């Protein structure tokens, strides 16, 4: 109602972001009458002149997100927001770096012995950057997720769960660990007892 200077009450942070991801800058902007917003990079260049960002504004929350980053999306980030009392300015660097790292079993394939009927779950835990590709074997075959047989994926957490064991289902399991800068593999040997 009473005119006031733009300010920001959240401002931009500069942010380290690995590359292939989506980077996304936020900022809340008060100030009466409601400032108007621009965005640029490295000082001079208007932001919405180049390709493959996204710019939002809506409520005094201003939103840009640059998907699929890469080295070339490094620079220093600016937001200007201007009404007739005041203008303010936040700026922040973004870095994309590629951080590699191979893939490494932090948790190891566990070898177990259980008995028939009984629910086992077969984990790792799995690291690496870019993201690896985790894969189950029994055998040598790739196991295909079903019901009885669920692979499923929390967090860098690798879960085979084996609904209700029976001896068919003995061997050496195995996961595969594999992304563009590394392999690892980790074998295990479950046995299920009969009658």
């Amino acid at each position: 109602m009473a005119t006031q200077a733009p300010t920001f009450t959240q401002p931009l942070q500069s942010v380290v972001v690995l590359e292939g991801s989506t980077a996304t800058f936020e900022a809340h902007i008060s100030g009466f009458p409601v400032p108007e917003v621009s965005w640029f990079r490295d000082g001079q260049v208007k932001l919405e002149r180049l390709p493959g960002v996204q710019i939002s504004f809506s409520d005094g929350r201003a939103k840009l997100t640059i998907p699929a980053v890469t080295k070339a999306n490094s620079g220093r980030y600016s937001l200007k927001a201007t009404n007739g009392s005041g203008q303010a300015t936040s700026t922040a660097e973004l870095l994309v770096k590629a951080e590699t790292a191979p893939p490494n079993f932090v948790q190891r394939l566990q070898s177990m012995t259980v008995r028939q009927g009984s629910q086992v779950r077969l984990q790792v835990r799995v690291t690496g950057i870019p993201t690896p590709v985790v894969k189950f074997y029994r055998d040598g075959a790739e196991i295909q997720s079903s019901l009885d047989f669920q692979i499923s994926q929390e967090g860098d957490l690798y879960s085979l769960l084996i609904a209700e064991a029976y001896p068919e289902d003995s061997g050496t399991y195995s996961v595969n660990a594999t992304n563009s800068v590394g392999r690892a593999t980790s074998t295990a040997e479950l046995l299920v007892q009969g009658e």
